[PDB]
């Protein structure tokens, strides 16, 4: 194994070569040795970013191939091929994977004790991970999942967590891969704040309507905006006291609802949670004067939020959202547990049980 | 005068029938009648942002005709009389534009206080004002500049700002350009906080080193970065305790020198107002844990922050630069009244 290993893992980057593995485009996809402070995982299963799959999809889609599920395997292999990494090259968004730990390298920074042969997940984003695809097993075009056979690298810098025994790697892939959202969501919400969730019914969304409510309280008040009258129960459910009917691309439905619903005060905080573009200006005009606005959609453009709010003369706080957060896991696996509407909704989109 | 007028102007807009003048492709620049919410200004001149002259440019010279400046001012006709707005189907972009108020709408929502012939200056880009152009009268190739005998509308959800009476044109144009990025900045910094400045000689790093410095104080620290050994004294003069050299898209140099000035405690704030691709690790990789970090350039790529980020597991916040912000004009025209320092820097770069 190679001796002076950048915890960044510069050392695979390729082009370009002043850059970290994420910004770059073209990463070190040989698994044939590593380096003294990276792993090595053999890789269970892809849970790609669900903006990213979107694009894929109506990508293959729209190039006419016929067989979606190896359009998409074929569309896997070629880029990690290429680039070394499942990065979209054109959203720029990645994902997460599980696997079982191959090499524990001399010097990697052993957080969470894991040994070799350990079923983990790796929390950071495909779009910095060098990954090396050998076959596609699986897609699951409705759940953005794939199982392959491969093998994939984190450096010491990376985040990492050992598998929940308490429940099955495919519903803990899940939540995993949106842990940031509901642990993100506590510290923005204080008690009897307005929050408003566009995109209440995803998978991130539900989390986050729960964890809106828990926080603003019995005399907050929590809005979920869908564009599908099917998804209302599940949003009341999970934690909305109302829901509003509208396409997130809507500005004008979206800003009348929800001032209707409060008077005209609008609302402290909008969570983002839709995975298609050009919601930012309706998440913006949701928001009270000097609110927040916490854009977790990798979907969003820096450039339509800084020019959407500066062009109406909007002053309110635009967060990018960031998906790591200290003790995210846990808080997301312990909201699971307190909540068991919501453990079941989980169960039932994400794992695979019997009865 | 029409009435019924959205402050936002979508009933201005014509394709797609769905979404906010800003996205949308096709604008009705019909100045025959406004509508009771809006403001008509006569333009004089329009300056076009900087990457998108430098693409009508580069695209007229392909096809070749003459002068290159009678071929810019052919093109922004066809687009503004077709699009109904100068907002480049390419870059996507727009500058702003000067004139004087020629109609105020009866409900208009007034913020500064104008009159019919008063010299605005335009805060929101050309790629949402309703604009038609008459005739240009001259094209300033290099300075990015159009003078025209055209008019356009400003939204009740506008903004604008008169110029000042006591600074030069070009000078107050410069600093309104950037204003959003002082206001921003002043409510981050907090007494004692440690501000790393990405980009700090440049037009608005100048501006938030000073901010940084004010609102830090005398036992904070303001640290600039700059890639250019001769920009040292520039940063000093303008409020930074330390400067560091390094390219912007280099995370590790960055990150260690930091650290070096700092004892390893790194940046409260992080702010990065240089307009280059790649900076945002560099950015990110200078902030302690809970530290804040601010983005104001459009450079910015929204995945490689938040993926940046989190793929390293920096517990960090990252903020969108808004280019608006409330009393950011007056804020900014205050700061370089204030510190005479700056002024002078400014009128030497700008005026
Ligand atoms: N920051 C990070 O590191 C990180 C990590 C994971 C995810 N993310 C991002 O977070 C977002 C949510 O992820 P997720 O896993 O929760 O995705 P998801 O399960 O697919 O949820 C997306 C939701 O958005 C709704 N939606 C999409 N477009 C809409 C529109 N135009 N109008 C109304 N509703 C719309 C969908 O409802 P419909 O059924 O009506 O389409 C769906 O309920 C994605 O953009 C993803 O990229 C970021
Ligand atoms: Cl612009
Ligand atoms: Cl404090």
């Amino acid at each position: 194994m190679k001796s002076n290993g950048c915890r960044y893992g510069t050392h695979r980057v390729i082009e370009p070569k002043g850059v970290l593995p994420q910004p770059a485009k073209i990463l070190n996809n040989d698994m044939s040795e590593i380096w003294d402070n990276e792993m090595l995982i053999d890789v269970i299963r892809l849970n790609i970013d669900s903006a990213s799959f979107h694009q894929i999809k109506n990508k293959l889609i729209a190039q006419g191939h016929q067989d979606l599920e190896k359009a998409f395997a074929e569309h896997a292999i070629e880029l990690t091929n290429r680039t070394g990494k499942h990065k979209n090259e054109d959203t720029g968004s990645g994902g997460m994977f599980i696997g079982r730990v191959a090499a524990i390298g001399d010097k990697f920074e052993m957080k969470e004790e894991v040994k070799v042969g350990d079923k983990i997940a790796s929390l950071v984003s495909l779009s910095l991970t060098p990954l090396k695809i050998n076959k596609v097993k699986k897609v699951l075009l409705d759940k953005d999942q794939m199982e392959i056979e491969g093998q994939a690298i984190l450096f010491s810098s990376g985040v990492y967590a050992k598998l929940p025994d308490d429940l099955d790697e495919n519903l803990a892939l899940s939540v995993l891969d949106v842990a940031g959202a509901p642990a993100q969501v506590e510290r923005l919400v204080k008690p009897d704040d307005t929050v408003v969730i566009i995109g209440a019914n995803g998978k991130s969304g539900i989390l986050c309507n729960a964890v809106a409510k828990e926080r603003a309280g019995i005399c907050g008040k929590v809005i979920g905006v869908v564009r599908n009258e099917n998804y209302i129960p599940t949003c009341k459910a999970t934690g909305c006291d109302e829901v509003i009917l509208a396409q997130a691309t809507d500005a004008i439905t979206i800003q009348k609802e929800v001032s209707r619903l409060t008077n005209g005060k609008m609302a402290d905080v909008v969570i983002n949670v839709v995975n298609t573009e050009d919601t930012e200006l309706p998440s913006i005009m949701a928001a009270k004067d000097r609110g927040m606005v916490y854009f977790f959609s990798m979907a969003t453009s820096f450039t339509k939020a800084a020019l959407g709010a500066g062009g109406i003369g909007y002053d309110v706080d635009m967060m990018i959202g960031n998906g790591y957060a200290h003790h995210h896991s846990e808080i997301a696996l312990d909201l699971l547990r307190r909540n068991s509407v919501l453990m079941k909704i989980f169960k039932e989109r994400y794992a695979e049980h019997h009865h």
